[PDB]
């Protein structure tokens, strides 16, 4: 099952994703090396910042993409809740209750309640993975509208969104809602 995944990684360019603290919801803590994020017990008290998510428990990478083919890997470990993918630069960061859907500028999938994998389509799409991933590969092909997710350990395909037509820069995006020991960690380029 790994053959195509290996071929795709050799084609797509490895992205060096560093988390941007100025975007992170106040309930989130970004590590000193900007490679991991954890949910805090209580929100931090920060001054006003137009980059920050006020409602979704989200953080972005520092760099966006407007063309090309890119790949990065996220260690999710045994964390029981997480959603990851990309989002448009112009998502509404200051508006309560926006649903994270492609129409609102998010292409994300992940895990909830320990064992329920979903793609964040409208309505949400339930997934069934034969094995729980510990590392997830995200593939972005801007020109073809491809945003794909793979189990990065055994190379199995997880989900690809309906072909998109991107018109805004895209950021890696990470969401965590629950308080638990395991953080979300970006794997660096070898
Ligand atoms: C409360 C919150 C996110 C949960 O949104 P939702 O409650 O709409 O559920 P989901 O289908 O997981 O997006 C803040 O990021």
């Amino acid at each position: 099952g790994a053959a195509y995944h290996e071929w795709k990684m050799a084609l797509f360019k490895p992205a060096d994703v560093i988390l941007d603290p100025d975007t992170a919801n106040a309930i989130l803590l970004v590590s000193e090396d900007q490679r991991s994020v954890q949910r805090a017990e209580e929100p931090r008290d920060l001054p006003d910042n137009p980059e920050r998510f006020e409602w979704h428990y989200c953080v972005l990478g520092c760099e966006n993409f407007t063309s090309g083919r890119h790949y990065w890997e996220v260690e999710v470990g045994d964390r029981k809740e997480w959603h990851i993918g990309v989002c448009s630069k112009n998502v509404e960061r200051k508006k309560g209750w926006v649903k994270m859907t492609p129409e609102n500028g998010y292409w994300t999938m992940g895990l909830t309640d320990g064992n329920k994998y979903r793609a964040l389509t409208e309505p949400r799409t339930n997934l069934k993975l034969p094995e729980p991933p510990r590392k997830v590969g995200i593939f972005l092909d801007y020109e073809t509208g491809e945003i794909s997710f793979y189990n990065a350990t055994d190379g199995s395909h997880i989900y690809t969104f309906p072909h998109a037509s991107f018109s805004e820069p895209l950021y890696p995006v990470f969401r965590i809602l629950t308080l638990e020991p395991t953080a979300l960690t970006i794997c660096p380029i070898p």
